[PDB]
């Protein structure tokens, strides 16, 4: 029954992907964001310039108030709301109706996206992590305690726009190749420990605790590759170095200015693949998965004269650890087995292309002392 969840996601690596949901007695539809950073389920519940449409908790005759508030702040944009339970179903996702928390959300700053498409948010994550405390239980939880939908699900993003959330398991068209596993280190966000840093094959040779300071995790509702300051000053001058043959604005290693070819002729050859090795599931034991350029080269619209291929640079510098992003996830096929407290990566059926390079998911390899790649 998983070929009814194959592409059931919409949306962009820059706003997003989304599922659809229903909440309420009359079902209420709405478009819910897929964050695997955070583990609040909340929708718009209030009139915004950004919402064609909210959730109604009047028009609900489940609905139920729990009679508290919360907010949650995220790297960027933050709202708060007020705290319920409602019944929950997902169309193109598993047939059943779960008894969920939902925070209506009231007041909001910076976090709905004009003309995103969804009002809502869907976090994923552990209990640990959930507002206003772990007491929260979020809504994959409850789904697997109300249901027999297996504990674990997998996320093929599409770039280009959309994918697939196949919830209860692993659907084995979407990938090929084999699936390799890292551990989750612990059940708050979705923490990773990586091992070693490759840039067009050359290590970047950091003690590889500065991989993971203060964390490292996967997160769908990121755009961005997003790198501790150390790591990501050696990672750019590294990509400038490859790429010094090109000229770029002011601004554009800053994730903020965008660059322009002429129509087809990106010169992709003089951009570097990344390679993030990951602890794997046995001692001594990682692998690695391989970026390429069209991941990290983000391509943008231009509201200008459209006649260029434009993209702006997606990797920034992160305060709160490495944040592996919706333009990494692109191109990988990622389960997240939390039965088994591992995440899976295989390269997705809807993989980028370049014309002599490939993105990659390869092991095994030799890795000494990885426990002391983690942050403590
Ligand atoms: C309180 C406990 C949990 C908190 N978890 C977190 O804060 C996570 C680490 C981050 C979250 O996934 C958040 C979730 C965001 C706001 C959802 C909206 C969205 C979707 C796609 C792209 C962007 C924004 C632009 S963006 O710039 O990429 C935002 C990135 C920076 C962002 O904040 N994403």
């Amino acid at each position: 029954s998983f070929v009814e969840m194959v592409d059931n996601l919409r949306g962009k690596s820059g706003q997003g992907y989304y599922v659809e949901m229903t909440v309420g007695s009359p079902p209420q539809t709405l478009n819910i964001l897929v964050d695997t950073g955070s583990s609040n389920f909340a929708v718009g519940a209030a009139p915004h310039p950004f919402l064609h449409r909210y959730y109604q908790r009047q028009l609900s005759s489940t609905y139920r108030d729990l009679r508290k508030g919360v907010y949650v702040p995220y790297t960027q944009g933050k709202w708060e709301g007020e705290l319920g339970t409602d019944l929950v179903s997902i169309p193109h996702g598993p047939n059943v109706t779960v008894r969920a928390n939902i925070a209506a959300i009231t007041e909001s700053d910076k976090f709905f996206i004009n003309g995103s498409n969804w009002e809502g948010i869907l976090g994923l994550a552990y209990a640990e992590i959930a507002r206003p405390d772990d007491s929260l239980e979020p809504f994959f939880d409850s789904l697997v305690k109300q249901t027999h939908v297996p504990n674990l699900f997998s996320l093929q993003l599409c770039g280009a726009v959309g994918g697939s959330m196949i919830i209860g398991g692993i659907d084995h068209s979407l990938y090929t190749g084999s699936l390799w596993y890292t551990p989750i280190r612990r059940e708050w966000y979705y923490e990773v420990i990586i091992v070693r840093v490759e840039i067009n094959g050359q290590d970047l040779k950091m003690d590889c605790k500065e991989y993971n300071y203060d964390k490292s995790i996967v997160d769908s509702g990121t755009t961005n590759l997003r790198l501790p300051k150390k790591v990501f000053e050696a990672a750019v001058k590294s990509i400038k170095a490859a790429s010094s043959t090109e000229k770029f604005p002011d601004g554009f290693w800053l994730g903020e200015q965008l660059v322009c070819w002429q129509a087809g002729t990106t010169p992709w050859n003089i951009f570097p693949v990344i390679s993030l090795y990951l602890m794997g599931e046995v001692t001594n034991q990682s692998f690695r998965i391989t970026i390429l350029p069209q991941q990290y080269l983000r391509p943008v619209e231009d509201v200008a004269t459209s006649q260029d291929d434009c993209y702006k640079f997606a990797i920034s510098q992160s305060s709160t650890g490495t944040v592996m992003g919706a333009v990494i996830m692109e191109g990988f096929y990622v389960v997240f087995d939390r039965a088994r407290k591992r995440i899976g990566f295989a390269v997705s059926a809807c993989h980028v292309h370049d014309e002599f390079r490939t993105a990659a998911v390869e092991g095994p390899f030799v890795t000494l002392d990885m426990e002391d790649c983690g942050y403590n």
